[PDB]
């Protein structure tokens, strides 16, 4: 294709001894054989620049899990190929000109014994570095036992060992229980992807540093996360459009000194944003939050099991700045839990020194813009509603009502 | 080029029955023939993954409108090829080493009755999904009757059918009356494009959902729009650099629960930002606004017909938050209209519950930072200027002057 | 590879009469020969659409400086190939599977008399236009006399003449004294790059207009700048993750009407953000600032020579809005300079009309959240700390303490 042995076309690669295996029959087997060829040629720590695996547009079955254990592997297609399998699965499709996702289309047909399509893992040293996934489609094909479960035990990309400077861009993920998992992410960029109709979209697990999640379209399922970060420092979440129907849109546990700025959040359940287990010194600013109710009939009675006192934002931690956000709450009074409750927009569930400043709230019913738990200390609430919209169970909250 | 029938090189493709037609002579005919080949091979609703059309760098004439009616079509070049035809058309080009745009360079030479270079449209179902335009140049070549009219009736890309997950990235648009139009956009991304010296840059028409317009350079002409959205819900506009000389830089009509955050706006006329016809619950925050005067001699006496009482931001609708913006106004007193008037920076033209908070204004003349129309109800103006810079003709506006 | 003479593969291109000069031995010489071939074929101002130079993954030595003097040259690899040479140089690498960066990997081995790998420069008109550098790695290989000096006199990309619509995206820069310098930038985009372990990351010198620096990961060295801009107008800095250890993370000199919004800033020294020499009318909003101390043993005793009274933000100029930011200051008393001093978070060193509004500061010791020099005029401090945390030596500062 190019005059370099480090450029692979999955549609041109023949597996020695298995002449019937094609990218169409098992792209997993073809890419593992390509990686074996890389490891054969690149055999010292000063001769391992990696390679690019090109996936032309087409339909490819993946039966065999790909183990990515080399630095600077690029897996690159020519399109994210996103298609709403959720709408297809729930309407009359008579006369429809297309019935599945496309582009550089990998159908994830992994067994339960190796359920991640791409397992990015190296035992040993150093951190896996500079791996790129871009411009292709990972499709779990079906949920179990029906299209509305958001369950199938399949993962698109699982990075399971400490990693540096990974770049996930221009991807499409659809109908995976877990689209993308990255554990121990250092200097990760999840940028300009379509991650929708997955049980869970992006899970940043274990710990992380200096990460950017930007310019993504994401929608998850009601038992799953849209974006989750665990023990991240300096994660920046910006320019994302998060839409239903994750249990949450943004969930941090033990994340400190992170920034969630300039995003759009639309959810159908309480607890769209959760800062859990002592999140400290986070900036939650310049975001648009819309709490609505489900319009799509197959999900109308589906819930994340939380009531409207949980908060649109539910925060437990110290010295977070929740500022300069707009909250638009519109839930029919008969869909509010418990019956006759004032919904909570921002709940300070616990912690010291949290500051809520310049937030504009619109609701169709009487709401508490801010509730602060009895355990909250040295809280500040400025210009985020009339006195009558701010509930401090804590005796020491300083409150400036909107004039 | 690759071992897939779904990868096309426009410079290698021969049209059966028209053997002398090349990408150089009519790339539109070549791409139409390629799309016919895709539809011949991809002949069932479960065998349509689409294809990539590759445009090497070069000068290509497009005479025949391309009709894109297949899902997951990627059209990709290797460069946006942007060149200022505006400077070229208006100065002495003696000894100039280049006189036109380049990269993957499509000269748009469409007939007046089929003027859009790319018409993206399908009659039937489902929505066209996952189409990608990237990394090429669409050039309208000339404006008529002269280079400064911003008129030629040509469009770069016109999406005229309901669409899902379209991605427009790394493009160059120049000297088109309309660069990009997208009707009924759902989960659209207009990302990291150069759209400049077009009459109109980006028109998001009809209605839309869950769209991101991010990281673009845009500049339009005095009778057209830079970014227009009509009846959008959850549109996120972030990281854009909007420069002159559109009639407006951002124009929303009937848009609700949208966000315009972390952009740079430079305009030479009033009405740089317009929220029109009852826009509700939009966040307008963390933007830099610069109102100046035309410095390029060919356009010095051009106007958009609006006076300085119209506003840098003109807002008509309910419950918008306009916060944490900087406005730098510098217009020679002789060019301010009406004669001797104080320019208006933010005009609330009408609507209920709008909040203006924490805005810094600089002006070379005495200005009203905020004017509220008499018809505005339950408005708040916080820390957006001294009492002498806020005019509320509405009697129920709550004003906290900057201390 | 494709049926166009404007598509070059550096691994396929042979220099006629120099068969020993390959991409591997001197990719500089190869690309210079490709540019001579472009110039020979594209011989008139109406036949210069430019070309693409494709860099497959591999290890390539660059001994000869590349002179880019043609419009619409795209130089494109398949991977940024980033690897921490800094960690590699300072820890036990026994059993390490990789010891250097990779991807589309250019080892910069330039002579001291032509030290920039890529010099983008043209004498004559018009401005160089539409040049693209994407998806490859520029590696300076070593700092001298040891890995921790940040010194080698090498530059990755130096744009030395006036330019329009340049695009730098998906790049990796490592172990260069200067990664990227762009003089006289007009409509430049530095987007989604990895620029780390360089003495200086991005220097926007001379003057500039309408530029975007977005979605980058950047880390410099203690004598150098992360992002520098000189006399820029309408620069937008957004979505970036700036980490240590530059002298500063953002340094503006004489920049006016620019915007720094929705970024993450982590530094180990005072003066993380500097608005120097009369910066006017800039927006600094919705940013996360973290001032910490060096944790990586090899750099523990390194400093940028400034004391803790300099400021996390140091501003000298008029009418800047510094609002809606979070500052997390944690420096052990034994590392504060001078010993026993009260650190300053935001210093207004001078100028007229600066506004500081809605800033949340956390500090491990008592700090002055805001200090205004005696020379400051018409300053506003709103909701950026209790009265005991704001010090105005200027008599005309209006202060509203946080309630
Ligand atoms: O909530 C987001 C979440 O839901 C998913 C599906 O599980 O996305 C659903 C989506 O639309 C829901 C909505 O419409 C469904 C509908 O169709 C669409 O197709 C139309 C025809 O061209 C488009 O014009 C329209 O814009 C599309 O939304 O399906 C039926 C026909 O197939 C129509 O009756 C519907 O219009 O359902 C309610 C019904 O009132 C509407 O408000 C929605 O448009 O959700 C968003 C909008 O809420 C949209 O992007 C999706 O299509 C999943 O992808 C997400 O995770
Ligand atoms: O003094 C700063 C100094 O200490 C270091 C670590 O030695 O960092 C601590 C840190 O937090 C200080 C902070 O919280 C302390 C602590 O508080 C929890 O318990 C309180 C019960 O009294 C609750 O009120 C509070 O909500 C809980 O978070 O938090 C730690 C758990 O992470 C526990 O070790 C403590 O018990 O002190 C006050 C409360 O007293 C809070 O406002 C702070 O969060 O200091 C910085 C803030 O300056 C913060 O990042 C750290 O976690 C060291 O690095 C510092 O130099
Ligand atoms: O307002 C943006 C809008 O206008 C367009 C043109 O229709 O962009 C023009 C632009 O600059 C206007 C400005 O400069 C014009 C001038 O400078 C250009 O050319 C020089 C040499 O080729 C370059 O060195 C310089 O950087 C260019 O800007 O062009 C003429 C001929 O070269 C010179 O006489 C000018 O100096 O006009 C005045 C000076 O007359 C300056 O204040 C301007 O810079 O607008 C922006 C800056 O305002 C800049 O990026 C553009 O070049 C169009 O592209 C936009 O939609
Ligand atoms: O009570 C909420 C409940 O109603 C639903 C629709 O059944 O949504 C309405 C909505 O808006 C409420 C809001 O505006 C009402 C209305 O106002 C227009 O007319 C007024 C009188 O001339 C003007 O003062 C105002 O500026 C106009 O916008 O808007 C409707 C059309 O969109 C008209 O039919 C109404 O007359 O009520 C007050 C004004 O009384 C405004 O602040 C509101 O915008 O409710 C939500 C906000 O809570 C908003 O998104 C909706 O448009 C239903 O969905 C809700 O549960
Ligand atoms: O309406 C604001 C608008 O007016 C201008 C003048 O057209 O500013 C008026 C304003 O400032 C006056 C002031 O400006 C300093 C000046 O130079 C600074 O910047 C240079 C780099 O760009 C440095 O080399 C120099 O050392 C700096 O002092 O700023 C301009 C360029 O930005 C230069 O033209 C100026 O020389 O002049 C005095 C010095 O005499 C300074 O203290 C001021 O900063 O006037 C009021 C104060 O009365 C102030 O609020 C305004 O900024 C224009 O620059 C503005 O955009
Ligand atoms: O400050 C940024 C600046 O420093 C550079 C190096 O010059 O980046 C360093 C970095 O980490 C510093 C840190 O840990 C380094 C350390 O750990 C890494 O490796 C571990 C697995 O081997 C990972 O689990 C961990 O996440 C990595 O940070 O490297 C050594 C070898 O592994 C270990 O001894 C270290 O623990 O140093 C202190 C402790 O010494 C920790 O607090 C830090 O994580 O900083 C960035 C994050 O901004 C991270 O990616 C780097 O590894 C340079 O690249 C930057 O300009
Ligand atoms: O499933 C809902 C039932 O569970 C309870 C707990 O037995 O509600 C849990 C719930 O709301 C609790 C709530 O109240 C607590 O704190 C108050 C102030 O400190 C105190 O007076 C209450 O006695 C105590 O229960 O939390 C907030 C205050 O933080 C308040 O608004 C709530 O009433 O926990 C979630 C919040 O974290 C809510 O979604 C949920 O309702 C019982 O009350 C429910 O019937």
């Amino acid at each position: 294709p190019l005059n370099s042995p480090n450029v692979y076309d999955v549609t041109a690669w023949r597996i020695k001894g298995q002449p019937k295996v094609t990218a169409e029959s098992d792209i997993g087997a073809v890419i593992n054989d390509i990686i074996a060829d890389i490891k054969k040629r690149q055999s010292t720590p000063e001769t391992r620049p990696g390679a690019v695996v090109i996936i032309p547009p087409g339909d490819y079955d993946l039966h065999t899990q790909v183990v990515v254990d080399v630095d600077y592997l690029t897996i690159a297609g020519f399109g994210h190929g996103f298609f709403s399998r959720s709408i297809k699965d729930n309407v009359d499709t008579t006369g429809w000109l297309n019935l599945q996702p496309g582009g550089s289309h990998i159908r994830v047909l992994t067994p339960p014994t190796s359920p991640q399509a791409f397992l990015v893992r190296r035992d040993g040293s150093p951190r896996l570095s500079g791996i790129v996934f871009k411009d292709f489609c990972l499709d779990g094909v079906s949920f179990v036992p029906d299209g509305n479960s958001y369950k199938n035990g399949k993962t698109g990309i699982d990075v399971a060992s400490d990693n540096d400077s990974i770049h996930i861009t221009g991807m499409g993920f659809v109908y995976l229980e877990h689209a993308l998992i990255v554990r121990g992410a250092d200097a990760l960029r999840v940028h300009d992807n379509m991650v929708a109709e997955c049980g869970n979209c992006v899970e940043l697990t274990g710990a992380g540093q200096a990460t950017i999640v930007s310019d993504n379209l994401m929608g998850a399922g009601p038992e799953g996360v849209t974006l989750l970060a665990e023990n991240h420092e300096g994660l920046l979440v910006t320019g994302n459009n998060f839409f239903p129907r994750g249990r949450s849109l943004l969930e941090f546990t033990g994340c400190n000194r992170c920034s969630v700025t300039s995003n759009r959040f639309q959810g159908f359940y309480p607890g769209m944003m959760r800062l859990l287990n002592g999140c400290k010194e986070n900036l939650i600013t310049s975001n648009h939050f819309r709490r609505g109710t489900e319009g799509f009939p197959p999900f109308i009675d589906r819930t994340n099991g939380l009531d409207d006192l949980y908060g649109v934002i539910h925060a437990m931690g110290d010295n977070n700045l929740i500022s300069n956000n707009l909250f638009a709450y519109d839930v029919p009074p008969g869909k509010i839990a418990p019956a006759g409750a004032q919904p909570t927009i921002m709940l300070i569930a616990g912690g010291d020194g949290n500051v809520i400043a310049t937030n504009h709230v619109i609701s169709n019913v009487d709401t508490q813009h801010v509730v602060l738990d009895g355990s909250a200390t040295r809280s500040k609430v400025l210009d985020s509603g009339a006195a009558s919209t701010i509930t401090s169970y804590s005796p020491d909250t300083a409150i400036r009502p909107t004039p």
